[PDB]
């Protein structure tokens, strides 16, 4: 009938309201069935692509679906497309991140993981604000993270980096990396994890984007030991392996035509052994400092 307008969005809310019930379902098999149903009306998105969006705000349908139902794998993989669906037209808020990484709060090892992996492949289609965010929020559970945690966030990092089709997102993680492995309020064991895994992004991330920012990283690299706070012993190093992979014979004398590498790292030397020695002094009643003079050989 052409004159029941008003009719088919009435009963449409209506459908819509009986599909939030069956997400509210203890009934497991009504869950999944309430996404599978979702699932079919976002394909087919008068219910336009901003209207189920919103419908999917104010009704909070994520924040009931994070609670519980993220323990199955299969389950948050149709999960991801909605969200996608949510994020595309710019629905998803910042309190609904902040539920996103809400769910790794003491958790089971397991969920945190399937949280990790939905945000990995939701990455590349948040805002920039939406990413950074993120970052911020990671930090903030850097600062509380334990060992396990440490790690597993530094695999949720380098998660953001493989997958960065535009080496745009990439640029921030380097600079979490950078800020992670010259952090000394966190211990030794991640450092090289840090450090790692900014080698390796270095290394599958090569698309158009590896050797440019090489030289631009490379030499910001020596520009944090040129300053002498200690960033020295990490900065010194992740040189060592960008140099040996990233032409390379003619890439030292491309890096000691004023940039010199071997001459620089000789006041490095004398402008720490002077440090040492100026406290060795008063304060000779420890112990060695070896592993200091030893790594700094070790590069020359």
């Amino acid at each position: 009938v052409p004159g029941q307008e008003e009719t088919v969005k009435n009963l449409e809310i209506f459908r819509l309201k009986m599909i939030l019930r069956l997400l509210q379902i203890s009934s497991f098999n009504g869950k999944m069935n309430a996404l599978n149903e979702v699932n079919k009306v976002i394909s087919s998105v008068w219910l336009t692509a901003e209207r189920m969006a919103e419908w999917i705000q104010q009704n909070n349908i994520l924040s009931i679906v994070l609670r519980d139902s993220l323990h199955q794998p299969q389950y948050v993989e149709k999960l991801e497309k909605i969200l996608r669906f949510v994020i595309k037209e710019k629905a998803l808020t910042l309190q609904d991140l902040d539920n996103i990484w809400a769910a790794q709060a003491g958790k089971h090892e397991a969920i945190v993981k399937n949280v990790h992996d939905l945000l990995a492949k939701l990455a590349w289609d948040f805002s920039p604000e939406q990413l950074d965010h993120l970052f911020d929020c990671f930090k903030a559970s850097w600062t509380n993270a334990s060992k396990k945690q440490r790690e597993k966030l530094l695999e949720l990092i380098r998660r953001l980096a493989e997958d960065d089709k535009d080496g745009v997102m990439a640029h921030k993680v380097l600079n979490l990396l950078w800020n992670l492995a010259h952090s000394d309020d966190v211990p030794v064991d991640i450092m090289d994890l840090a450090l790692s895994a900014h080698i390796k992004i270095l290394d599958y991330s090569c698309s158009q984007d590896r050797d440019t920012q090489k030289i631009q990283w490379i030499d910001r690299f020596i520009e944090e030991l040129r300053t002498n706070d200690k960033w020295v012993i990490p900065a010194l190093k992740q040189i060592r392996e960008i140099c040996s992979l990233f032409y390379r014979h003619d890439l030292i004398n491309q890096l000691q035509h004023n940039h010199a590498l071997v001459t620089l790292v000789a006041e490095n030397l004398a402008t720490y052994m002077e440090s040492m020695r100026l406290y060795a002094r008063d304060h000779e009643d420890y112990d060695p400092h070896v592993q200091e003079v030893q790594e700094r050989l070790n590069f020359l």
